[PDB]
Formats: C-alpha cells, sequence, structure tokens
C-alpha cells in the first residue's frame, strides 16, 4: 500500500509509528511543535513539513500522536481549513466525552475521524506484540485498515468515537495503578534497607502469578461479576480487608504515601458497611460503581 | 519427617496447609473458634482438639493461619502457660510493628517465633507453585524447615520477625492495589455497557504483559532506581501524568470511586512539583517515600 500518510507528534511513540509506515511503503509527512526532532525520521525517509496546513495537505490520513486532545486543537486549529475529505486518527490519551467532541469537530470541517489507543511502548510499535484499539465509522475504519495494521494489530470497538478511548483509559487505570503499588510496595520494603534491586524482582514475580491466583479453585471473576455472585469460600472481603488495614497502618508507621492503599481500604469497608464482609474480594466494585 | 504439629485457624489457608502436612506423613492436630469447620480435614486424619491448652500441647510447632494477629491473643492466652519449649509460628497478615512485639511475647513465655506470610491461594497450597517467606532466628527456621516446606517453598529472609511481614504486606500492597484497579477499570467500561466478561479478559490481558512491557527499549527498573536512574526517554513523567488525568476526568465523568485514580495522579503531581517532570514514570517513588 502507498497511500501517503501525515504523522503529528514526534515524541517516542510519533517517531516509532513514522518508522513503522515508512518500512510498509508509505510515504509519511511529518510535522512537530519542535522540528530538531524530525532529524531521525527525516533520514528514514519522512518529509517535514514546514507548517500544519502543508502537513495535512500531504496526506489522505492525519495521525496525531500527541500528549492530550488541547495539543490536536494547537497543531490543527490554523489548518482546519485544510481538513475537509481527509481523516483524521487520533492516537493520543484524554478522555471519552473530549475524544467525542473532536469527532464531531472533524465532521464539522469535513473530516473524517478514528478513535485510536496504542497499547505497547514505543520498541514493540509494529512488531507482532503490537495492539491498538479503533473505534467510530466502521466504513473509515475498513478504508484505512492496512495502512494503520501496520502500527499494530487492530482490535475495532464500533462506531462510538470514545469507546476506544474509554478502553484506554481502563486499561491505563490497571496499568498506572499498579505501576504505582509496586512503586509503593517498593518504597515500604525500602524502610527496612531493602534495595529496589532485590525487592523489584519479587513483586514482579508475584505480579507474573495473578491471572493464575485469580483463576485457581475454578474462579471466573468477570462472569461472577455480571451474575451479582461472589462466593467468599477461598478469600473474604473481612480477611482482604484487614490486609488492607494492615497495609495502610505498615504505610503509616513507614512514613511513606497514604492516599493510595487508603484508597484500596476505602474499598473493602463500604463492602463491610453494605453487609457482604463474607463475599469475595469481586463485591468491592458495588461501591466502586456507585460512591 | 514426622513432627507433630498443631495448626490454629481453619479458614481455607489453615485446612489446605493441614491436609499438605497430613499429607507429608505429620501428625495434625487443629483447634478451631469454630469447631464444626474442622470436619473436613479431621475426615483426612487430622486430629481435633477439644481446647487452645491441649492443642498447643499436641505440637511442637504450632501454625497460626488466623485474620489478624489479634485473633493469635485471642486464642493463645488461656494456654500460655503450655507455650513453653515451643516454636509458635504466625502465617498471619498483621503489620510488622504488631509481628515483633508479638515475638517478644512469644519469647516472654518461653517459646520461639517464626513470622511467615503465605504468598499462593489455598488450592496452590503444597504445590511447586507455592512460596512463603519466612523470618526470625535462623536456628529455630533451620529446626523447623523440613517441616514448613511441605506448605510451599521457603523464603528466608533474615533475623528480624518484622521482615517476612514487611514483605507480605509490600506483596500484597501491589496485589489488593492491582485487583482494585481491575475493578475500578471494569465499573469504568461498564459505563458505555461493557460487561465484566468482556472486559476482565482484555484487563487481565494486558496485565499479563506487565513483567515485560517494563523491559521494553532496555529499562530494568530496580538497579535503576537504586542509582537514582530516571531516564525519560521513552515515556514521560508529564506524558503518563496527563494520562492519569484523563483516568481522573473519565472517572468523575462515569460516577465512580474518585480516591484510587487521584492517589495516582497526586504520584505524578508531586514529580512534576519538585522539577522531574521529564523523567521516567519510577521518579514517582521520591513523592511515595517523602509525602
Ligand atoms: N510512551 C509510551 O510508551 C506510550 C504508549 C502508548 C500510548 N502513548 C500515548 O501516545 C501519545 C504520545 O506519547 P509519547 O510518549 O510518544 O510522547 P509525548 O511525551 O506525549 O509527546 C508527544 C508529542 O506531543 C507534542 N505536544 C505536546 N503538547 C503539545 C501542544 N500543546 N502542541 C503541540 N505539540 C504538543 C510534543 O511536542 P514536542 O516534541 O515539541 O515536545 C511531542 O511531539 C500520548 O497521548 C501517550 O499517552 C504513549
Ligand atoms: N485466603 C487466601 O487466599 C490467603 C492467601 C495468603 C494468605 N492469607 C492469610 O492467611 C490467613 C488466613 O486466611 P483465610 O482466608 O484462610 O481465613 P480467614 O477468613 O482470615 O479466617 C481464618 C481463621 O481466623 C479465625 N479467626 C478470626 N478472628 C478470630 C479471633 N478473634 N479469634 C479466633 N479465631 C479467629 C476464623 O475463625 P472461624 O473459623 O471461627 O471464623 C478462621 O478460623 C489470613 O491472615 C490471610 O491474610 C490468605
Ligand atoms: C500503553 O503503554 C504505555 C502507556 C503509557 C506509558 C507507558 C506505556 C508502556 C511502557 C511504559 O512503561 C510507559
Ligand atoms: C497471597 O494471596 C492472596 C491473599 C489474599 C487474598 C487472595 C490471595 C490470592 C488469591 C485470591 O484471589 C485472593
Amino acid at each position: 500500500d502507498r497511500t501517503p500518510v501525515t504523522l503529528i507528534g514526534l515524541g517516542p511513540m510519533g517517531q516509532a509509528m513514522t518508522r513503522a509506515l515508512l518500512a510498509a511503503g508509505h510515504p509519511v509527512t511529518v510535522w512537530n511543535r519542535t522540528p530538531a526532532r524530525a532529524a531521525g525520521v527525516v533520514a528514514d525517509g519522512a518529509v517535514l513539513a514546514a507548517s500544519p496546513v502543508e502537513a495535512v495537505e500531504a496526506g489522505d490520513l492525519v495521525i496525531l500522536s500527541l500528549t492530550d486532545y488541547q495539543a490536536m486543537y494547537d497543531v490543527l486549529e490554523p489548518a482546519t481549513g485544510s481538513l475537509a475529505g481527509r481523516t483524521v486518527v487520533n492516537l493520543s490519551s484524554d478522555t471519552p466525552d473530549r475524544t467525542r467532541a473532536a469527532a464531531d469537530w472533524a465532521t464539522e470541517h469535513g473530516a473524517t475521524f478514528l478513535t485510536g489507543g496504542v497499547m505497547i511502548p514505543a520498541p514493540m510499535v509494529g512488531t507482532e506484540e503490537a495492539y491498538v484499539y479503533y473505534s467510530g465509522p466502521a466504513e473509515v475504519f475498513e478504508k484505512h485498515r492496512t495502512t494503520l495494521t501496520v502500527i499494530g494489530a487492530p482490535r475495532y470497538l464500533g462506531e462510538d468515537t470514545g469507546l476506544a478511548q474509554l478502553m484506554y483509559q481502563a486499561q491505563l487505570d490497571v496499568f498506572l495503578t499498579t505501576l504505582s503499588s509496586l512503586m509503593h510496595a517498593t518504597a515500604l520494603l525500602g524502610t527496612a534497607g531493602v534495595s529496589a534491586a532485590e525487592s523489584m524482582p519479587e513483586l514482579i514475580g508475584m505480579l507474573r502469578t495473578v491471572p493464575a491466583m485469580l483463576e485457581a479453585g475454578g474462579e471466573n471473576p468477570g462472569a461472577d461479576i455480571d451474575a451479582d455472585k461472589h462466593p467468599g469460600d477461598l478469600s473474604t472481603i473481612t480477611m482482604m480487608g484487614a490486609t488492607a488495614d494492615h497495609i495502610v497502618g505498615a504505610s503509616e508507621t513507614a512514613g511513606i504515601d497514604l492516599a493510595l492503599p487508603r484508597a484500596v481500604q476505602a474499598h473493602y469497608r463500604r463492602a463491610i458497611e453494605n453487609g457482604h464482609g463474607g463475599d469475595n474480594w469481586t463485591r468491592i466494585i458495588d461501591g466502586i460503581r456507585s460512591p
């Protein structure tokens, strides 16, 4: 395929995605707030447009890899007159509702809009491990599918432009919270003079087992949550809530951040106050859904 | 080995541990606040002691599998006169300083004390996947190591009775916080009518890759944290903090718990306020260590 592409935003992700698209035989025209940053991808065959307008006018497909959606408006507002007849593919983090309004902004300027959420770090872009969530108009996705697939295995979720964003934010909810918990635990262990080089392999070793620890003895958390079925015979909210209390207590004594473990503690407390101490830990979702 | 064992506390863990010890040829005498709960392990060859005193006097080794350390005091207070010359192995969650004081309480009553933290759910007890952290007097550990290994591969951390507890609390810090994040994300996706049966495999599928997504592009977090090395070339705190902001925003709009994502958000905010927006995410540990 030789569809000409425009890519705006040359952080690590933009640079890797440009390279992937070049390697697959696409002309790529790039633009960046900091043009010096384009030197690498220019050496690989990208063309540096001088202006956002020139960049947009060089592609059927305009991909954004920016910190947030405000950046999309910042860069494209001077170029709105050149959007008509093109597809904007925004591969940036923001809220679902910002995303939906941006889709409408695109339409108003005569363009189509696809939402994407890239689910791997830069070095994995364009590899068999890469995958990207997409939502928006099916015909628009299908038109550009072969081009986009170069970045990573596409997972089209449906018509709502906000849905791929919601999925990205949910994934990153788990990812960033997990990472914070690793740093929290590493700090906790640090207060007895355990180094991060010692603690992090222990912690990561445990994290590796989590899918299997969740499956043990025939538990199947998702379908169980859907059924309002939370049997506590292998672990109760009382018992795991006690541990959340112990983590808070240990954290208080350690002089470290209390907000993360207290949020977890609060999940258990709500379930107990609502009379479900005997239930499995999945019951915490009720109080999370309705605070 | 046929060392006689006493095990107090017959939740799922106590029952599984009793079974494992029986299968390895140990006499096990059990006691429980709710004796009816012992029926299963009695059918498998355990002897139900009538009283805590009788239970303690039947074993060289007294294992506790109780919700917290207060329970240990509740059950053993009437039996304190029978502790002398025995080893108490507490496999219960509590704070490190509660644990240390408990060790001294044991010594005062003429017993030795070992701290243990069991790192797998009940169905994995006694399997090749099982492991348990231990701390306390090395000679006491070495004496009972043969018996204890039946429950799971022992990981002795040193002399401080509080250290295996600190490690358990740190592990459960990661585990419970991760679980809370899964339910948080599942709730978030629920607000667009995505079922938990759909969302949880996606989220778990991402979590599966975390031990490897952190290694992409040659990152080695632990040693790097020890070296105060936080290069931001593949991901910055500014960019990941923006995503934390987006999760909070999405969560606010979704009507779900804000405390968990705001805790994570605050980790990023502190790093930026302290002038490290350009750094890798690991830098959040500084603000966690010193709130
Ligand atoms: N890094 C990852 O591992 C990863 C993984 C998947 C998804 N993502 C997402 O991918 C996107 C790109 O992230 P990244 O890590 O590659 O880079 P980043 O640090 O977010 O920077 C991306 C680009 O945004 C530009 N930018 C930011 N604010 C701007 C504004 N107001 N006006 C114009 N340009 C602006 C930067 O300009 P300058 O070059 O001039 O600074 C840069 O070119 C983000 O939305 C991120 O959440 C990242
Ligand atoms: N479940 C897991 O997957 C898991 C994995 C690793 C570690 N752990 C840890 O292992 C320990 C046991 O957990 P579990 O899930 O098997 O059981 P649990 O729900 O914590 O109950 C364990 C035992 O504690 C007893 N108990 C609680 N408070 C008591 C008190 N004040 N006086 C006397 N007995 C008291 C219960 O008595 P009754 O039988 O009369 O109610 C029961 O026998 C906990 O510390 C937990 O954190 C659990
Ligand atoms: C979806 O993957 C990411 C999103 C935001 C930041 C990061 C990633 C993956 C790799 C990493 O550690 C940094
Ligand atoms: C150390 O493993 C646990 C501690 C407390 C609760 C649970 C576990 C692991 C298995 C599970 O789903 C529930």
